[PDB]
């Protein structure tokens, strides 16, 4: 009858990190959805994490759960980790605290000191315990974020740490709308992902589950889409918030109204 | 620029309480909104609480914030405590972990062992430090909840503790729709609230701010409506979620759709 949960940011240095976060002085209130407040991480902050994930920016599901990467992008990432034998021993952090409000106008402010400095503080903290043995960045901006981190004083000691830059999980659906082109690019992604998994498997010497590598096909299998674990969510959040069915979307008659609203809908089958 | 927050349930005995909570085996899944998961509390759990508030059941605002009494009822309660000099030294718990559906019935189940046993555990925990000097129940069901606690072995030792049953803060708008009856019923409530404050002022000997009691008039004044404090909310939640303007409602084309959906709308003025 036991249900696990994440108990948040009560221990240092995370406690101070979450009380002194940057707002409109670092993140432009127009090009960033700072109106929803910062979503900080996902995963273990007790030091048991073995792989670090660097994502890009949060979406609307994350805006409700208050943990990053809990949508479709997250479930694809869970399956990627599962292939390495990693089931719970991970920590994820985003390139941006807030969501980009574009227009994909994310790279417009990638050089803001107030933004990079604060992210580096989170990198310094999660890497501090020295237990991370692999780092994976999602997309090109996370890639630039990690590489800019290794060029800083505090991060210079991680140039040797196993690292793979892979394509952002939502690239196929972001690059085209036709199911045909989307399916073709997915095959291209899964092929590139297979190359990264082969390079990381020998570096991950402490998996939650010993696992022989099984590569992706041309398309995703349902088993390669893994639900977020209960242990990642705050206390009390229902099981369907970490299920396979979408439940949050932005809704508005125009752009101004759509930005101001998130609609939450419980999947069918929960309520008798 | 420091923003405080509640870091949840990482310390015992609360950690185990939030990992082993009751579901459909104690709360009937039709007469209770268990689909949204449990909302546990609001306030201090470090032992600095001086006043215990016992509420009834959570609403749609609480379902997003994941703390109880953050809606209009909560803001009226804040102002009630503010008159006793209490600004942050409090802890609040609901009679039910979930929000009844309806209802109609709403009290069919007030005596279910699976419900009361678990609530008593939360009572025992918050009261353990022996720092609570006054208890206030909201509504008739919260009143019976406290009385059921005093009839238990572990709770018999609190029959001596100063206690006041006041009317549930959202009763006037619950009793009638015409603004005339609402204003009339409010006057009756504020009269009963003033009666409770007269009885509790000498019992609250450890206020965060020494304050001379100012009784209510015939209607609520803007100053007697106090916004929930940042320290009560999880890390990252934006300031407007603890503002004076409603931003959450259940909405649907029929009863079934309304139960499955919550609408979140950012107040005007937040986004530039
Ligand atoms: O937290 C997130 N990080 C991401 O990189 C991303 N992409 C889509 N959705 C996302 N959520
Ligand atoms: O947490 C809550 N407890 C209550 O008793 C209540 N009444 C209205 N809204 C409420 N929220």
């Amino acid at each position: 009858m036991l249900t696990e949960f994440d108990a948040g940011y009560g221990e240092q240095p995370f406690r101070d990190l979450c009380a002194n976060y940057p707002g409109a002085e670092a993140y432009d209130p127009h090009d960033f959805r700072i109106e929803w407040g910062p979503i900080f991480h996902r995963g273990r902050l007790d030091g048991s994490a073995r792989v670090l994930i660097v994502g890009q920016d949060p979406a609307q599901h994350e805006t409700i759960v208050r943990r990053i990467l809990v949508g479709t992008a997250g479930r694809r990432t869970q399956g990627f980790l599962a292939k390495l034998g990693i089931v719970q021993s991970y920590v994820m952090v985003n390139t941006f605290l807030y969501s980009v409000y574009g227009q994909s106008g994310g790279s417009k402010h990638k050089n803001e000191p107030g933004i990079v400095d604060y992210r580096n503080k989170w990198f310094k903290a999660v890497l501090g315990p020295g237990n991370i043995e692999a780092v994976v960045s999602l997309g090109g901006l996370a890639d630039e974020a990690w590489k800019a981190w290794l060029k800083s004083s505090d991060g210079a000691a991680y140039k040797t740490l196993a690292y793979q830059h892979i394509t952002h999980p939502t690239w196929p659906e972001s690059s085209a709308h036709d199911s045909a082109t989307q399916a073709a690019n997915t095959k291209i992604m899964l092929a590139k992902w297979n190359a990264a998994l082969a390079a990381l498997a020998p570096e991950v010497k402490h998996p939650d589950v010993p696992t022989t590598l099984v590569p992706y096909g041309d398309a995703f299998k349902p088993s390669e889409l893994v639900d977020i674990i209960a242990k990642d969510l705050p206390a009390g959040l229902p099981a369907w918030m970490r299920g396979d069915t979408p439940w949050a979307v932005r809704q508005g008659v125009d752009a101004a109204a759509k930005r101001r609203t998130i609609m939450i809908t419980i999947p069918d089958g929960v309520i008798p």
